[PDB]
């Protein structure tokens, strides 16, 4: 679960 | 803790 | 790992 959350934050960061 | 983090990312995603 | 993710979301929130 933690690896999917990490992936979601990375993209948000990337986008933002 | 993981369920609260999931909720926080979902909203960010939603907003963004 | 969860504490680093928490920190990353807090900043995103802060920024956003
Ligand atoms: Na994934
Ligand atoms: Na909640
Ligand atoms: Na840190
Ligand atoms: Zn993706
Ligand atoms: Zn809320
Ligand atoms: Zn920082």
């Amino acid at each position: 679960s933690i690896r999917e959350l990490e992936a979601r934050i990375r993209e948000l960061e990337l986008r933002i």
